């Protein structure tokens, strides 16, 4: 599913991500729309093997199991096609267990360049929050 911007903030504001570890709504919305494009099948392939997948671009290396990543660990416990779902709450869920491991979300590379030290706040004017 290709959520709208607005639809998209809030689903993850309904599912606990507004101010999670001191990320506020904009900073995951923004995350999503350049990991993404806001479009929960998404999944492109890395150097190493792995594949990241999903809304958030989630890596299978550490986060999730796709079978063809060797050595690689599930953190999230969860198969990672469950992370193209039109329900987001497997990504979420996921991504709550990536912000939290030390670099915040310095973990989504698109976010460190695109949307770090923006006015996020933007990615949610004009919804109905
Ligand atoms: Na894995």
């Amino acid at each position: 599913k290709v959520f709208g911007r607005c639809e998209l903030a809030a689903a993850m504001k309904r599912h606990g991500l507004d101010n999670y570890r001191g990320y506020s709504l904009g900073n995951w919305v923004c995350a999503a729309k350049f990991e993404s494009n806001f479009n929960t099948q998404a999944t492109n392939r890395n150097t190493d093997g792995s594949t990241d997948y999903g809304i958030l671009q989630i890596n299978s290396r550490w986060w999730c199991n796709d079978g063809r990543t060797p050595g690689s660990r599930n953190l999230c416990n969860i198969p990672c096609s469950a992370l193209l779902s039109s329900d987001i709450t497997a990504s979420v869920n996921c991504a709550k267990k990536i912000v939290s491991d030390g670099n915040g979300m310095n973990a989504w590379v698109a976010w460190r360049n695109r949307c770090k030290g923006t006015d996020v706040q933007a990615w949610i004017r004009g919804c109905r929050l």
